[PDB]
């Protein structure tokens, strides 16, 4: 299996499916590296973040566990269909590439916050992370290039 996946069962349903424990995804199919990558992000902070401020609140006050909510309900939603990443990215994601989409251009290993690196570097193009934890917060990852 790809970097990173492992076969576990699901608790609700008893079918099997893949989990990734480095972008922290999950999917029922069997799964499917670069010098650089391309991904937008969607960020939800919490009063734990480095900063808890952003363009969308002067005071960040919401729990990491509240936050950690808020980033379920936005990836249910992608992946039904209801909303796209990047509108809800821009509407929501405490970060100022909330202006692009979430767009934040190429970059290669040793740039970015390490767990957020390891994710954007193990997703396939077009792929989509789980909550993956930082400093800033927590980030759904949208690999794009
Ligand atoms: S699964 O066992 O791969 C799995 C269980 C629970 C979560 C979670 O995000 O709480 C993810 C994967």
């Amino acid at each position: 299996l790809p970097p990173g996946w492992e076969k576990r069962m699901s608790r609700s349903s008893g079918r099997v499916y893949y989990f990734n424990h480095i972008t922290n995804a999950s999917q029922w199919e069997r799964p499917s590296e670069p010098a650089r990558v391309r991904c937008s992000h969607l960020l939800v902070k919490h009063s734990q973040s480095r900063r808890p401020s952003s363009w969308r609140q002067e005071k960040i006050t919401r729990t990491k566990e509240e936050a950690l909510e808020l980033i379920n309900g936005y990836i249910q939603k992608i992946k039904s269909g209801e909303e796209d990443f990047e509108s809800l990215a821009s509407q929501f994601s405490d970060c100022s590439s909330a202006k692009a989409r979430g767009d934040l251009g190429a970059f290669s290993r040793g740039q970015m916050q390490k767990p957020f690196e390891d994710a954007s570097f193990a997703l396939r193009t077009g792929e989509m992370s789980g909550p993956v934890f930082t400093d800033s917060g927590i980030h759904i990852i949208l690999r794009t290039e």
